[PDB]
């Protein structure tokens, strides 16, 4: 169907959790309360895990991988994704770390060994190079991306919002 | 199996319209006669409606999605989207064709018998004028299209009608 | 299950210990060598032309491949060959221990020669052709410098490493 295994390593996943029937998500991956995978994504998490934040949506074909545990890289990179994140269409997540709170724009492709911090926005189609850092608060857009500008109280709510919503929609599709 | 409800919406079919086993159609999602959906591809029309023209095709790995909670997808006729094409919430004219890996943002809108070059990104709310070729992330007016390219672009409409129309019998 | 999809009269030809993921789509004249897999996802359409992908070379979830259309240009990839998650091949040459960086796109015509590196995300040009031993990057691609021995050593480390990988899943099913 949709969970499968790799090593005996299979799936967590919590409550309230929608999969579409047509996504893909194999081994260590681990899906906290309210998580929304949508239609055509894969969450692969075989040569390291994969943690998802509670209320957090993995919007239409994303792509989620890692990378293996190796000799100059011995701890490898695991992916990590905090709560209250909206991760858009076709995103391709490789091995970085997500906080709280944080919308990474459809498009956009986030390289091993970045860390984005709480509150932040990340622009369409934008590039986050390898080990690249995204300061809290802020902006990002552009390949490689650049730090625009700070994020208005506005737009730090509609992280919040945006989770929401996805949480509802994603409710509705249970419903049915 | 291939259309799926939102609700009380379902998905409208026009006449010898093509969707493959492997796309996802949910929604209010309105195809047009001759329209073709290839493989892998995913259209959700719930926060709003999705209205594709006549004898457009949607290449294989697209995802067509609307503006969320502001704006419907709206695609016109003899519209080439090509493959692994994102479209979010803009407007289409008709004869247009939408380089393979390109991005159309939420309030974007293209006129009729406009080019795009493959792994495009048109900002929100951009338009773009008429019989011109925009290429670019974010796109650029790069120069005007001769008679012939505009002509390419029908053609390119006609080829892959022809296509879907031989995928649908042997 | 029902991976293997035919066109008129073509149909799939698959090699040895050939992986092709249950939710990928393969379509008319398309040739997977001995070691080839095929991960989630991914749809390769060889109808107006064939798809030829060497030994041991992997194709990466999400990825697109597919050929020239009519106005054609087959799709052909070496061996030893790593193709990137969501990586978009069209009806281009891609000669063997090449890696294609993910979310990269490689349009109609271009020639990729051997041991070459691609950065993610890249875009090259119809009928650019991505000289021997040199990492590109770039939208459009940029030669930036040649590629060190362990970097040419580190595309077939990569092209090894999911064939292991391949054969770990079709152990679990089999
Ligand atoms: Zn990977
Ligand atoms: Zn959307
Ligand atoms: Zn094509």
């Amino acid at each position: 169907d949709v969970l499968h295994p790799y090593r005996d390593l299979f799936p967590q996943i919590g409550q309230r959790v929608m999969i579409d029937d047509s996504s893909v998500v194999i081994g260590d991956v681990r899906l906290a309360d309210d998580v929304g995978i949508w239609p055509l994504v894969v969450i692969r998490g075989d040569v390291h895990y994969v943690q998802i934040g509670a209320r957090t949506n993995i919007q239409d074909g994303s792509m989620l991988h890692v990378t293996h545990k190796s000799s100059y890289n011995p701890d490898g990179n695991p992916l990590t994704i905090g709560e209250d994140v909206t991760v858009g269409h076709k995103v391709m997540l490789h091995g970085c770390t997500i906080g709280n709170r944080v919308l990474v724009g459809m498009g956009s492709i986030l390289l091993d060994g970045a860390i984005v911090e709480d509150d932040v926005m990340i622009g369409a189609g934008s590039l986050v190079p390898q080990n690249k850092r995204l300061e809290s608060g802020y902006l990002y857009l552009g390949s490689p991306v650049k730090q625009i500008r700070p994020l208005s109280d506005e737009e730090k709510a509609g992280l919040r919002y945006s989770a929401n919503n996805y949480v509802k929609w994603k409710d509705e599709y249970l419903d049915q």
